[PDB]
């Protein structure tokens, strides 16, 4: 609905029970998941009941965390991106252009629509409930007459923006459908020559309304509020920062409507016997603790050590074991009475081992899958493993280099134009040459009244383009063309053939 | 039928016997089964009678719970979702498209029929006595005619609703078939700027009349049940929380026909002789209980540890052993009598490794399943087993795309229309491109006449979408425009070749 | 009391035995092997391995 009155920060700041209760779970399990150098070792120490600092810090150095959860979210989505996700366009409404434009660039991060979907599912798969809501851009004119309000409404681009689960405050949903939803948004004001500002936002999306409440220049506090504030009034006027006042200090909402008729956000919802990481987070957070344990072990029992028995007075004991040390060598035969070579032998440490290679197993195996193929015709399954790695990748650099191209093409001033289709970087496969003979030839085979020319044109260049590589781009152009012109002169004469 | 008395809370809250002595039993499967943030290490403390509480807490810091019993009915959940199930069109009563419009969402989670019905198959899984209700949408409207009644009654959109199991009051069934049913709803009104508020509704669904007894604005207790309520008289008419009152605190009920005919709730009931949780929960609990002693005992002996025997008065021992620290390195020889590195050898944490492997192996027994899969042509058995799981995440996903690209045409104006219908995410496989080229020969090869041409022009999409991947949806929609114009081509050549 | 304060990888201690104790385990895979045969024989009233 329409808001129309400023809030005090208290009223902004509130968030539902469930979320209270449920965001800090989420927060710990997404920390867990992730890794990386966000990890803090304090919160993770088997220490024997606060013993001294000091070794509590040199076992803090030893800190080497394995997130094989980690792994197992890259595995989990690597394997879902190797799918294949389509769109039927005669379904969609309206015009189909305005569809494909939209397609071209899904969000505001450049990805495609199977790329956003994935990237949504393997948010919900670290943590559930991943949110995404759909805006347009904003454009403001000032006598406006109807033709301008025409114009307005019809220069309207919709574009994807995944919302962070830790700025979910509430909202009010059945089912799936969002009836509304209140978040909180922290956007930073850069300036090149001055330091960063920060403006806190509190966004209230509603059935047919969108309301934003800001206060600026304010201060982050430790947790996700606002600290302090910017006041001009303070410092005699010339302004300060102020403790923030939970009652007084109040935003004027700015809103308008969206004309929806619904709520534009989204959320998917992994079903809670398939979220896998619920289950597997303690496990490795105590994979963390036991290999930091593990490891301080093994540093303060590797080393051997050697003693002796001298062979017959302090006095006389420091002459003799300083003589003992500097004849210690291939090169000399000591005197002594008994110089055994002190050593671990090692039993413990391989049973750490065990728990932790037992700790991954559990992880590895909480979803259906196991871990040996990685641990010691029939490697092409390890390397179509591999390949599926190589296509994510590949479609994240295809949508770079169209981007890249893209801007290239305006440099030269052109206008653009189709967006510069570029394909490639999505079949890994050994040996594959012959698999587009084959492919060739079986599309060859294949009644050739029902076969496009579209499709012959492209797979002969698939092939050509896979036969000739480090050529200069004229002579696959070359190449290409050629191609185009026989295969049109085929299909022709194959089709008057037909007709008589 | 129609209810018009308000009813004392410990009429409504009462509850049969059988559910007395069933809910408390299925609430500690559910717990035990589902695992994850949930669980509580004091419930599942194999203590030596009452031990000290520090060591107690020491060893619950070592809780890393491996819900065996989750994974097995995650396997069974995705190998069941691996079926297929198909609803014949032509036996469907009534009009077709209004069934294909339910069809569409089916509940309010927008999930399809067949993740509905796998929803409720787990649900049964994890424990029995799986509830659903069908019910529709309300509209009130004043001064209504003859006119008026008849739109209300052809506006009438059904969805589904999942009833939790430990919401269940009471209920009279003969056989699968149920009479009648009370059960327990606890809705949370949600404030954006204030506390969450709740409500307990009390719903009595009958023969031919559904009731509601509402109490507002109160708090739930540690039973599940009513502790406070708002008063408004209270706090010398100001309104404050009083306990609530057994006999004296009434609510109206609020009753509708539904003209059913009969009770719209359906119960899944797993057969008992297929309800395994039943069987593997103890199991469950005591491998979490087994394995956080396992790990104490582990942390508690796995370190390595050097004594000394001094070679030759406290004081002086005190120096020695000083001097014998410092020099007790690779870089220095020490001339004590006896130095061994005392370790464990460990044959105890092996021994109990064995028996929760025994426990797991149980587990995974009481199904007719082999846990040795994932325990150390040939594999791509394991390979269509992990693609199992990605054609549930798939399925999932697909459903999420639809909701988005439905979200987006409301963006651009359009009224969507036909749902945009989405596919793929289905079939997961090592090498597609020669699987799709095997399966278009082989519907080539087929009679010509007994083959629709909408086959042919899925088949053909399916591989030109497979082939090229990464491009701009314009490519593949020329692509796919090109092939369905030949195939129709070709359809009619030989559609008129065999007419003559 | 000593002893136990400085029985750690971070310490050498100044004792004159100092074995882990630890069971062995030969019975426990016995009643194991037991368990294992009676499920043999429910599994083997039925011709099924």
């Amino acid at each position: 609905m329409l808001y129309t009155d400023s809030l005090n920060y208290k009223q902004l700041s509130t968030v539902s029970d469930d979320m209270q209760s449920y965001l800090p779970v989420a927060k710990e399990i997404a920390k867990i998941a992730q890794g990386g150098h966000e990890l803090d070792p304090e919160d993770y120490l088997l220490i024997r009941d606060e013993e001294s600092p000091g070794v509590t810090k040199k076992r803090i150095e030893k800190f080497a965390p394995e997130n094989y959860l980690g792994a197992a979210i890259r595995l989990q989505r690597v394997l879902q991106k190797s799918g294949v996700l389509e769109i039927k366009s005669d379904s969609l409404p309206g015009d189909l252009t305005v569809w494909e434009s939209f397609f071209n660039k899904v969000d505001k991060r450049n990805s495609s629509l199977k790329d956003f979907v994935i990237d949504v599912f393997t948010e919900a798969l670290v943590n559930k409930y991943c949110y995404v809501q759909v805006e347009l851009s904003k454009l403001d004119f000032d006598t406006v007459t109807e033709a301008e309000a025409e114009g307005i409404l019809s220069t309207r681009k919709p574009y994807y923006f995944k919302i962070p689960l830790q700025s979910i405050m509430v909202e009010k949903c059945d089912g799936d459908t969002i009836q509304w939803i209140k978040y909180k948004r922290l956007d930073k004001i850069d300036n090149p020559f001055d330091k960063t500002i920060y403006n806190m936002s509190y966004v209230l999306i509603d059935d047919q309304h969108i309301t934003t409440w800001t206060y600026y220049d304010i201060i982050v506090s430790d947790s996700g509020g606002i600290s302090k504030i910017w006041d001009q009034s303070l410092n005699y006027g010339k302004g300060a920062y102020r403790s923030i006042d939970k009652e007084k200090d109040k935003a004027d909402p700015v809103s308008f409507a969206h004309n929806r008729g619904s709520c534009p956000v989204v959320r998917y919802r992994m079903d809670e016997s398939l979220y896998m990481a619920d289950q597997v987070y303690l496990a490795q957070r105590m994979i963390y603790g036991l290999s930091m344990n593990l490891f301080h072990t093994a540093a303060n029992a590797g080393f051997v050590q050697k003693w002796i028995r001298p062979y017959i007075p302090k006095e006389a004991l420091n002459e003799i074991i300083k003589k003992y040390a500097e004849s210690l060598g291939d090169e000399s035969v000591i005197m002594a009475d008994f110089f055994t070579f002190e050593e671990l032998a090692g039993t413990s440490v391989e049973m750490q081992i065990g728990l932790i290679e037992r700790l991954r197993n559990y992880i590895f195996t909480a979803i259906l899958f196991n871990n040996a193929k990685f641990e010691q015709a029939a490697k092409e399954i390890d390397f179509y493993v591999q390949n599926l790695a190589l296509k994510d990748h590949g479609s994240g650099i295809v949508e770079f280099t169209r981007s890249l191209l893209h801007h290239t093409a305006k440099a030269f001033g052109y206008d653009s134009g189709g967006s510069i289709v570029v394909s490639g970087m999505d079949r890994y496969d050994v040996r594959p040459i012959e698999q587009v003979l084959s492919l060739i030839e079986r599309l060859f085979k294949l009644p050739q009244l029902a076969i496009p020319k579209d499709l012959l044109i492209e797979s002969m260049s698939q092939l050509s383009r896979l036969i000739i590589e480090n050529t200069t781009f004229e002579y696959k152009n070359t190449l290409n063309d050629a191609i185009i012109s026989n295969i049109d002169e085929y299909l022709n004469s194959v089709k008057k053939q037909s007709n008589d």
